[PDB]
């Protein structure tokens, strides 16, 4: 009849190896982890589905089977009774979701832009910029101690070449020093 990874893509069987594609790349987008992090139940499920569907099902090789069973998946070469040659399951493991979109677009979004999208010019930061960013973290010194029942900790972190310390008290941020520059806490309303 038709493969279900077809209704992964949320395309019709009849769909081309291009139009395979578009559904990928759009659902990529989609479902991204940091697109709909809200709904990151329902996100992550069909997110991580559209890496096997497209991965398996746009394999030529798979298609060869699909050719010879009809689209009928168990034993669908069996009940069809057809006689063409095609490969075998040789114990084939499933591959990491993320590495499959890790390769193809690198675990970005595929509409994206590098001079538009710039994640290192965002305010928020929900674009995978600095401010918690992979790769950007030099090095962070914690020590803690307790004064009069007090939980005092210190943090000083290195990212992106900018050092930033930050004091703790049972928990409360009570002061915030960036390269030498001490910030006014009471400006952060968030």
């Amino acid at each position: 009849g038709m493969v279900d990874y077809y209704e992964v893509l949320g395309v019709q069987r009849h769909a081309s190896p291009e139009d395979i594609k578009k559904a990928y790349r759009k659902l990529a987008l989609k479902w991204h982890p940091d697109k709909n992090p809200e709904n990151k139940e329902e996100a992550e499920r069909k997110f991580k589905q559209v890496a096997e569907a497209y991965e398996v099902l746009s394999d030529a090789k798979k298609r060869d089977i699909y050719d010879k069973y009809g689209k009928e998946g168990l034993n669908g070469g069996g009940g069809g009774g057809s006689h063409f040659d095609s490969p075998f399951e040789f114990g084939f493991t499933f591959r990491n979701p993320d590495d499959v979109f890790r390769e193809f677009f690198g675990g970005r979004d595929p509409f994206s832009f590098d001079f538009f999208e710039d994640p290192f010019e965002d305010f928020f930061g929900n674009r995978r910029g600095p401010r918690g960013g992979m790769g950007n973290f030099k090095s962070i010194s914690t020590s803690t101690k307790m004064v009069n029942g007090r939980k005092i900790t210190t943090k000083r972190i290195v990212e992106n070449g900018q050092e930033r310390v930050e004091v703790e008290e049972d928990g409360q941020l009570k002061s915030l020093t960036i390269n030498g520059k001490e910030q006014l806490l009471r400006l952060d309303n968030k």
